[PDB]
């Protein structure tokens, strides 16, 4: 009976249930709406979600993140080759040419394929919605990039199955998040919906067109290299060179240790940017046994990521210019990803859009699931939310 909707995200994953018309997003044991796609294998124990993000730092080698950017793909592909720089976990071809993670568990050398490592995401979002439910969950709607491709669209539906769920069906990101803005049912005439979505990791714009409940992806852009972790190595890339200059040239960089500690602090005082006018930057015993400790304002932050704020109008005018269509003729602009809450890319947007509001009421991390939730309700026979 039970079916949940679930977003698969790059760096987090979102789980719903829509009952009665009315979606809730489920909170996991530490009260998080979402969960890190993190999976981590220690001497003991196989941490997945906020445990596994947290050790991260003390545990690189064996604490797996990014598989959605695997899922699906051959090894041989380019953009493996390129990611791979990015990951302090090993990766290695298969004899079938599939990507294989190598790790250390309880002492021996284990390998996995991306499709597993989605599953055990998968696995924790589903027991998410079971302790909160408090009832097993056998059914579930996946979501998955526009442009995946046969390839990795099955390997997803794969992972869900190694999970336990019955994936009722794989839909689309953007039109889950325009499902969640009742956008299929408010309008009922021909609507031109944009999703900016600006997550962790990646930078996706689509633009769907709505005619009678039908959606319609009519062209996708963006930058799979654009996502607030590119914003936080702005600020880790300043305060690295802001030690040099208190600290005698003493360079922070050569410790690999002491930059995600960085990074972590970054990402944080990033966060408190989007409701706040300054932020502290700190980090005790950085490197050396010193402690770093900065005032980053918002406009300081805003003039780090100036081009890359600015640049992310670039896909916006690609997808117009191939569906032919002009900036005005957008009905709804959808803000999804936890990095449209920097209020300098929601000013962006509105300017672009001349003055037009974004929707965002649901909070942008978790509009996917929303809309997945309500679909995976639909597929049930549940016409509640209509
Ligand atoms: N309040 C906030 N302001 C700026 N950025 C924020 C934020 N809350 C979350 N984020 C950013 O959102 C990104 C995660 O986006 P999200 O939509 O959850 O994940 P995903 N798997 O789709 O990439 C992270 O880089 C995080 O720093
Ligand atoms: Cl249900
Ligand atoms: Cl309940």
């Amino acid at each position: 009976e039970v079916a949940i909707g679930i977003d698969l995200g790059t760096t987090y994953s979102c789980v719903g249930i829509c009952r009665n018309g009315v979606v809730d997003i489920i909170a996991n044991d530490q009260g998080n709406r979402t969960t890190p796609s993190y999976v981590a294998f220690t001497d003991t124990e196989r941490l997945i979600g906020d445990a596994a993000k947290n050790q991260a730092s003390r545990n690189p080698e064996n604490t797996v993140f990014d598989a959605k950017r695997l899922i699906g793909r051959k090894f041989s592909e380019t953009t493996v080759q390129s990611d791979m720089k990015h990951w302090p976990f090993t990766v290695k071809g298969g004899s079938d040419g599939k990507p294989m993670i190598e790790v250390s568990y309880q002492g021996e050398k284990k390998t996995f394929h991306p499709e597993e490592i989605s599953s055990m995401v998968l696995k924790k979002m589903k027991e998410v919605a079971e302790t909160y439910l408090g009832k097993p969950v056998k059914n579930a709607v996946i979501t998955v990039p526009a442009y995946f491709n046969d390839s990795q669209r099955q390997a997803t539906k794969d992972a869900g199955a190694i999970a336990g769920l019955n994936v009722l069906r794989i839909i689309n990101e953007p039109t889950a998040a325009a499902i969640a803005y009742g956008l299929d049912k408010k309008g009922k005439g021909e609507q031109n919906i944009l999703i900016f979505d600006l997550g962790g990791g990646t930078f996706d714009v689509s633009l769907l067109t709505l005619e009678d409940g039908i959606f319609e992806v009519k062209a996708t852009s963006g930058d799979t290299h654009l996502g607030g972790e590119d914003f936080d190595n702005k600020l880790v890339n300043f305060c690295v060179q802001d030690f040099k200059k208190k600290n005698g040239g003493k360079d922070v960089s050569k410790n690999s240790k002491s930059l995600r500690r960085l990074r972590t602090q970054c990402e944080k005082a990033k966060r408190v940017l989007s409701s706040s006018a300054q932020a502290t930057i700190e980090v005790d015993s950085l490197f050396d046994g010193i402690d770093y400790n900065v005032n980053i304002t918002r406009a300081k932050f805003e003039e780090l990521c100036m081009d890359q704020f600015r640049n992310t109008l670039i896909p916006v005018e690609k997808v117009l210019k191939d569906a032919k269509m002009d900036k005005s003729q957008v009905h709804e602009i959808v803000l999804v990803g936890g990095s449209t809450r920097i209020p300098k890319i929601q000013q962006l947007i509105k300017d672009f859009f001349n003055g037009k509001e974004p929707c965002k009421a649901i909070n942008p991390d978790e509009a996917v699931a929303y809309g997945a939730a309500v679909q995976a309700a639909i597929l049930s026979g549940d016409q509640s939310s209509a």
